[PDB]
């Protein structure tokens, strides 16, 4: 199933608990989706799903090209494939830039926001404002108001501020809360390394709400998790980091297949010497399962990278 | 928008009357819906979609291979996307033989039934019947109460008999009427050629019923439509030919532009000789994007071929 609010912050708040994190993949389409559902499952994992502003216009079709169309196209495809899986799946929309916040974020809370007016639940489980290239008071007084559609939608806000600085942990805490105003994710900015900004970060933002030096007030998001070397992941768990954003290399493991594919069956899917090709591999199936398959083999190894493997809910 | 069963009807009706037939392209993802849609709309003209058993079973993915499930899934799809669309487009699945009739065609056929006892309308258009492998007696017995099913959830059923003699479309009209019983679609055996033999189920259909000699009582449906001749469809389409599938051809336009890409952005989308690729030609959306687009032409092409093109009833 899709996960409701309340298993979403369930999921998070055991990922905070026990220093494992959640890999995001990025997907695009049907098969994408498919792969990183079975991915998850198949590490017995919970997980998430997002779609990137290029993802969702992409989704929407060349015809189209409308990001609000394109996610709720998506979104609405990955609740019926959701149900068939015992894992649970949330549904989160990445990097929106404030110039799209009208044309994808606000229109999406409100489609949401309409939803749990009637009783039921939000179609996304979190939504991203990345104010990453604003002032981060700017960023903030932006960040405030979303947060309260989001908390009315039933949804997960997440926030990106700006090395960033303790006055910065600081500002935000004061802006937002920690979490009596809506619950919402941090990316920070910490060489994306420095997983020690995160730490710091965390006791800054105890100290000022008059918690123990260990509460960890803030849940974190690390950007850049494709590629990467696991001490330092190991150690950003350790300090709170509950969700990962994989992008590039399961773009990688789902076109190197379909790459090879074509080369080996070179003159079968191409018409050549005035043959007609072979019709079983120009045929989209015979490829595009190999590529699902390899997203789903490279979304399992990012659920071990992450130790979220076996810790589903359900 | 999606085609309610009213305007479906009206569409087959003028198609019909006025000697065009759609094209009926085969979907397996995300992808294929938004390039036959594209097509559609280009060559403004109202269209088909399908989802053959096995398609079906690749859009639930992987971890489901569940017909069910996919079709349902690339149909909820399909009715946000078709929204954003000003051509009428019909949702039908292709070919169900007799061990499939209880895991894809009755279990769909009960899900619109439910959809349609709330009000609103159906989640296809259309259901195809294959019992083509089965004697044409026995075929027909299913038929009927498939029929009785059919219409009652405000669905048009297609069926497969069997070339075909003037004796089994004498039969056929004896077993389910010519429209009293509901609306259906006939798919019959004439070297899929020889297109005079449904020009003779015509006469046949015509003399049974004390219609016109000139009478159309049946709506031919088109198999085997890739490489055809652009001289055996013009006849056809005379004799009541609505609808041509096309498979075979759709799928090599849309592998065509993906083999291409893969061969000339060779090292992008590998890693060679210690490099890391291009993450631009390896990002899947950058080739689906060609894939897509060559599909939506060879759409355009087959609207062209079957006088659709620029027909649509809005
Ligand atoms: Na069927
Ligand atoms: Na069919």
């Amino acid at each position: 199933p899709i996960a409701t609010p309340e298993v979403y912050a369930e999921m998070l708040g055991q990922a905070k608990q026990n220093s494992y994190a959640f890999p995001a993949i990025n997907c695009t389409s049907s098969e994408t989706v498919n792969a990183a559902i079975k991915g998850f499952a198949d590490a017995g994992s919970d997980g998430i799903i997002q779609f990137s502003t290029g993802g969702a216009e992409f989704g929407s079709g060349l015809g189209v090209k409308d990001m609000v169309t394109g996610a709720v196209a998506l979104a609405e495809f990955t609740h019926v494939i959701a149900a068939k899986y015992p894992v649970n799946v949330a549904l989160h929309t990445d990097h929106c830039p404030k110039d799209k916040l009208d044309s994808y974020v606000r229109p999406l809370l409100a489609i949401s926001a309409q939803r749990v007016s009637k009783g039921g639940n939000p179609l996304f489980q979190s939504h991203m404002w990345d104010g990453s290239a604003v002032p981060i008071d700017e960023n903030l007084a932006i960040a405030q108001e979303l947060l309260k559609a989001a908390a009315a939608a039933k949804i997960i806000l997440e926030i990106e501020i700006g090395y960033t600085s303790p006055e910065d942990f600081e500002k935000t805490i004061e802006a937002l809360g920690a979490g009596e105003h809506g619950k919402y994710l941090l990316a920070a900015t910490f060489g994306n390394l420095r997983p020690d900004i995160l730490a710091q970060g965390q006791q800054v933002a105890a100290a000022k709400l008059g918690l123990p030096a260990d509460a960890k007030p803030f849940d974190f998001v690390f950007h850049g998790g494709s590629g990467s070397l696991k001490s330092e992941i190991e150690e950003a768990l350790r300090y709170g980091v509950v969700k990962m954003n994989v992008d590039t290399d399961t773009q990688y493991a789902f076109t190197r297949p379909i790459a090879g594919h074509m080369f080996t069956n070179y003159d079968g899917v191409l018409k050549v010497d005035g043959e007609v090709g072979v019709k079983k591999v120009y045929d989209p199936r015979s490829y595009l399962k190999k590529a699902e398959a390899s997203m789903s083999q490279r979304v399992v190894q990012a659920c071990n990278d992450l130790h979220c493997a076996g810790k589903s809910l359900t």
